[PDB]
């Protein structure tokens, strides 16, 4: 019924049908008595043959058709909807619904409708959908905080919880219980699920078919090898499900204000709208569900959602305008308690008029319960991480069908040659079906999953964890690698340079008139010291730790003052005073300033000059305070521009006195508007800070730029700092031009070129050709949708001063052009941007020494994955991005080599069987068993390979169908079939014509063994991405031993081993011809594969990542210098 969800493609309504009308019952009920009448009494042998073997063939064919029609319902959902069910009229009589998700959301499934009263609902991927008759469509549940019009704060500030019992029952029926429902099945249900998959039943059918031809050991070996693998997979899945269940939070008693009483209920019956009391959490516990603080403040530790153990600070919405302010999740982000955090402290113990709870805790209001929380969604998307097996297999099936044509040609030729020589039709058909069925590889469509699960183990050694593992192949096709700033490229070990520009209006100067004289923070004025000690937002734990932004911690450490009990600072500095913060206005990231009101009492030791009373301190961006001053100085703009042009961070300080003596009063300070306070300011000075670059930034950017990628930067600072950082990190090289309002004029860094451009006209080609670009946020906003917006995303690499919405806007605009993007951020400022990109990395702040003191990868506990981005690195190194880009590049290479090996093996086996069956002879049982065991040994021995220590300019192919895989497969197959035809013809020329040994059997067996080893030796993907064949002993010895064994059996070094495989002894000349033919075959295969790899393997870089010859020359001379300095 056209459900409303971005992750669902279509829907349909069905009704169930009785067992009589199922499509796998009634036609067989019609046709079986016809066959019984024909076989029993009718004697209509015209459409028959007569033998018992043909009766067996007819019975097998009928049973096979019936069970195939039955299994087609389990294999696909469309045939399930067609054969068993049938379409209904509308929602009034339908009982079943079919849901088909988006291309990478899982597998389609038939969902059952459940009706409760009027309400129609169904469960899809553990997510509840509801039927809204006013919209005539299905959609997910709607909560009070996620309405299309955002509710005001008067909804939550005056909330009184649940007041009626029928409302409680309605909420219980609507939203359900607050728990994680993860049902774990037993071994029987999982093996039933695994035993109906098409490839398992196909392998069972192949085993039965081989057993029909009197092969007792081969079928048993295949059955054992299949059964143990399936049992291992089922046991691993069961263990993973048990571990997933084990992480659910246990219920604990809590206080809920229900029906006017503070009744104690368990934490398993929370409903959206309840008024719960938050207290300090116990050991092995946490917040039950998402909340919003309505009174008091709390200090939390969100280590189960972001992977960081740094304490935070959360504040209530108690002191906000109740109805005049619409709730926004950009300014009120410090009021929501997420489900899974641990509360560490409660500071205080109301507008709603509610008596305090008995436990003396903060009051909150529940918003989301169940899987609809954040960590609930993370758990749900980690349960269904196997989207690589279900929403896939659309190209491997085509590869199997492509091999089936080469199978059918040989089978048809064998049948046509057999019908003209008067063969028995009960054996020729079996031989043809064996030739057909010996082609389909059983482990072909699930190669990508094994490669991904192998790469995930190597990634989990540098503390890099992946939540959605289908993005690993996406990491090998990256063209644009976007970067952030202040969380990725630059660290957080800020150092206070000093206070400069405080001498204005009262002297070294430059051409522009800037004041370069800089004064240390110790020898500063009293007002500036009071502003620095007033306008912070630091709070102290009872145990002695200080929490907050590292900027405030750094400036407090540089100031020298100490932090007291309750927002009181005393005092090395020469101020010798005390302050007490009354009211605090928080930073908003859009007003670009923060302010505070405090009571001061200072006594300067140099000139006395007592000062006491109310005080207002504000600290923010220098371009915003200038709009709030009363008299700007003579050289304000030039001074702050000069001090920010060198990569330093400049903040302005302003102060205002309210009362020269005496308190303002609690009632006055409790009721003050932000706009009235932040006006009529004085000037104190500038605070200058230097953010040091990370140690790995330059190397990890120089590796990305020189390996067919492109590195852009999307920051949020002023353009001068962004340009300086990009020049230090070597992103831009030539002269840059900043596009910003002065009109959207072009500006230079030194402000010597001012070129105006109109947004309707296209930009100048010379600007795009001879200069680098830095596009701001305002200019990009004024270029939205016009003709120049397509060429402003291909020639710009530094985006400065952009909102978090514009980041995902830029990422979407870059994705819509066909490029693949990567986003690396801190995981807090931008959340939608990290998910809009193809692959997103969230670089945390943990050091290596923190990790020191504290097969698929270890299953992700709640402290390992992050809710912001799919990938997550627990180390702060920038080098974590090339590791991902190298693993995602080696995965494609491994997949390509396995695809090239399996098809060649199958095509060799089929055309060996076709050559043998034209003469009437057949393989021995021991020979084929030894061949299978040796092939399995070689497969085990070849899989142990590792990667190189650096990136490469050559990119691998991303898909099967190209001019490299197909050409190599065809060439090697043609060489092998010509070799086999020549050997068969020579053996027929030498000796003219129950299992007995013969010359042709031994010759064909030896040739096919040698070819099946040569296709392992030749088709190994080596040098550029992974370790070479000759480097490691593990596969070299394995190949050499089996090659020597086969050659020794060929030339009769050990005649005792010959009788194990039933080989007729040869003479000298035939041995010489066989050895020469083997060597010629190997050399020709190697030459063809090397030529095709040298010609067609390289996938060239895009137009956005191509370098100029100057950069190539600089890279060459830098590599030459490094090679010279290596010794």
């Amino acid at each position: 019924p056209l459900v409303d969800n971005p992750q669902i493609k279509s829907a349909e309504l069905l009704r169930p049908l009785p067992l009589y009308q199922h499509a796998y019952v009634w036609p067989y009920v019609i046709v079986w008595p016809v066959f019984l009448r024909v076989y029993l009494t009718q004697e209509l042998y015209d459409k028959y043959i007569g033998a018992q073997e043909w009766t067996f063939v007819w019975i097998i064919s009928i049973v096979t058709f019936q069970t195939l029609t039955w299994l087609c319902t389990h294999w696909s959902v469309n045939l399930n909807a067609l054969f068993t069910a049938k379409k209904a009229s509308s929602i009034e009589d339908a009982q079943l619904i079919k849901v088909i998700p988006v291309a990478n959301a899982g597998a389609a499934d038939i969902c059952k409708l459940v009706r409760d009263k009027t309400n129609i609902s169904f469960l899809f991927q553990k997510r509840r959908f509801l039927w809204y008759p006013e919209r005539k469509a299905f959609s997910t549940l709607e909560f009070d905080i996620d309405a299309e019009p955002k509710p005001t704060l008067s909804k939550f500030q005056l909330s009184r919880g649940i007041e009626s019992e029928d409302e409680l029952k309605r909420l219980e029926q609507h939203y359900g219980t607050n728990t994680f429902d993860i049902p774990v099945p037993t071994f029987t249900e999982l093996f039933k699920e695994h035993a109906v998959a098409p490839f398992f039943v196909f392998q069972v059918f192949c085993v039965g078919l081989w057993l029909l031809d009197e092969y007792w050991y081969y079928s048993l070996f295949t059955l054992v090898m299949l059964v143990v693998f399936e049992s291992t997979v089922v046991w691993q899945r069961q263990r993973t499900l048990t571990e997933f269940r084990s992480m659910s939070i246990k219920p604990y008693p809590i206080y809920v204000y229900r029906l006017g009483k503070w009744t104690e209920i368990q934490s398993d019956k929370l409903l959206p709208g309840d008024l719960v009391s938050v207290t300090r959490t116990k050991e092995d516990s946490g917040v039950a569900c998402d909340m919003i603080l309505v009174e008091g403040t709390a200090i939390v530790n969100e280590a189960m959602l972001s992977g960081e153990s740094t304490p935070l600070l959360k504040d209530s919405i108690q002191l906000r305008p109740g109805d005049a302010v619409l709730e926004v999740d950009g300014l009120d982000k410090n009021s929501l308690l997420w489900g899974g955090t641990k509360v560490l402290q409660i500071t205080h113990g109301p507008a709603s008029g509610i008596p305090p709870p008995p436990d003396n805790g903060a009051m909150a209001v529940v918003t989301k319960t169940g899987f609809e929380t954040s960590q609930g969604s993370l758990v749900r998307t980690m349960i269904y991480s196997t989207e690589r097996v279900s929403a896939n297999n659309t190209e491997a099936l085509l590869f199997i069908l492509f091999l089936l044509v080469f199978a059918l040609a040989a089978s048809w030729y064998v049948w046509d040659e057999g019908v003209r020589k008067d063969r028995k039709r009960s054996k020729l058909l079996l031989d043809c079906i064996l030739i057909i069925t010996s082609v389909v590889p059983p482990e072909l469509p699930m190669e990508l999953s094994l490669a991904v699960n192998t790469s995930l183990s190597a990634l989990a050694k540098f503390a890099i964890f992946c939540t959605e593992p289908f993005r690993i192949p996406f990491a090998g096709r990256i063209d644009v690698a976007c970067f952030d700033k202040t969380g990725t490229l630059t660290g957080e070990d800020l150092v206070v340079e000093g206070i400069a520009g405080l001498g204005l209006g009262h002297t070294p100067k430059e051409a522009d008139g800037a004041h370069t004289r800089m004064v240390s923070v110790h020898d500063a004025g009293m007002e500036t010291t009071l502003v620095l000690a007033t306008a912070h937002a630091l709070v102290k734990l009872d145990e002695g730790e200080i929490v907050g932004d590292p900027m405030e911690k750094a400036t407090l450490n540089a100031l020298g003052w100490v932090l007291g009990k309750n927002d009181t600072l005393t005092s090395s500095s020469g101020i010798l005073g005390t302050v007490q913060i009354k009211r605090r206005f928080q930073f908003s990231s859009a007003l670009k300033r923060q302010s505070s009101v405090a009571t001061i009492t200072a006594t300067e030791v140099k000139t006395g000059r007592k000062l006491r009373g109310s005080f207002v301190g504000v600290k923010g961006a220098p371009e915003t305070i200038m709009k709030m001053l009363v008299t700007v100085p003579e050289h304000y703009e030039e001074t702050y521009k000069y001090f920010t042009r060198r990569g330093s961070r400049v903040l302005a300080l302003a102060y205002k006195q309210l009362t020269t003596e005496g308190e303002l009063g609690a009632n006055k300070i409790n009721d003050l508007k932000r706009e009235s306070v932040e006006a009529d300011l004085h000037f104190a000075g500038f605070l200058v800070l230097q953010c040091p670059l990370k140690e790995d930034a330059k190397q990890a950017v120089r590796m990305l730029n020189e390996s067919s990628h492109r590195v852009v930067m999307i920051t949020g600072d002023n353009p001068l700092t962004a340009v300086h950082v990009a020049k230090e990190v070597e992103i831009v090289d030539r002269d840059v031009l900043i596009l910003d309002a002065p009109s959207l004029v072009w500006r230079s860094v030194d402000d010597k070129i001012r070129i105006d451009v109109d947004p309707t006209k296209p930009i100048d080609p010379e600007i795009l050709k001879t200069k680098d670009l830095c596009v701001t946020g305002y200019a990009l906003n004024k270029f939205k949708g016009q003709v120049g917006w397509k060429s402003l995303l291909r020639y710009t690499w530094v985006y400065a001063r952009v909102s978090p919405k514009q980041k995902e806007d830029i990422l979407l605009g870059l994705k819509d052009m066909g490029y693949y993007t990567l986003m690396a951020g801190d995981g807090t400022n931008d959340v939608g941007a990290l998910k809009q990109a193809h692959v997103g990395v969230a670089l945390l702040n943990g050091t290596q020494e923190d990790l020191n003191r504290i097969d698929e990868p270890p299953t992700l506990k709640l402290g390992d994955a992050s809710v912001a981005a799919p990938f997550t690195s627990k180390l702060r190194n920038v080098m974590a991005i090339p590791n991902i880009l190298r693993q995602g590049r080696c995965t494609l290479v491994a997949t390509i080599q396995m695809y090239k090996i399996l098809a060649l093996n199958c095509l060799i086996s089929a055309y060996s069987l076709s050559v043998l069956y034209l003469e009437g002879i057949k393989f021995g049982d021991g020979q084929i068993t030894i061949s299978g065991m040796l092939m399995s040994v070689c497969f085990l021995s070849i899989s142990r390979a590792r990667s190189v220590e650096g990136l490469s300019k050559e990119r691998p192919q991303p898909n099967i169908f190209n001019f490299y895989i197909i050409g190599s497969i065809l060439g090697q197959f043609a060489v092998h079939v010509a070799t086999l035809i020549y050997i068969a013809q020579l053996c027929d020329q030498i000796e003219p014509r129950e299992f007995k040994p013969s010359l042709l059997n031994s010759a064909v067996y030896l040739l096919q063994l040698i070819q099946q080893i040569s296709t392992f030796a030749v088709n190994y993907q080596g040098r550029p991405f992974r370790e070479s064949l000759s480097e490691n002993k593990g596969m070299f010895y394995g190949i050499v031993g089996v090659t020597a064994i086969a050659f020794a059996c060929s030339t009769e070094m050990l005649p005792e081993l010959n009788e194990a495989m039933k080989l007729v002894p040869f003479n000298e000349n035939f041995k010489t011809i066989m050895t020469t033919v083997m060597i010629i075959d190997f050399v020709a295969c190697y030459v063809i594969e090397w030529v095709l790899k040298k010609l067609f393997s390289d996938l060239r870089a895009r137009d956005i990542a191509e370098r100029r010859p100057d950069q190539l020359e600089r890279e060459r001379v830098r590599k030459e210098k490094e090679a010279r300095e290596k010794e």
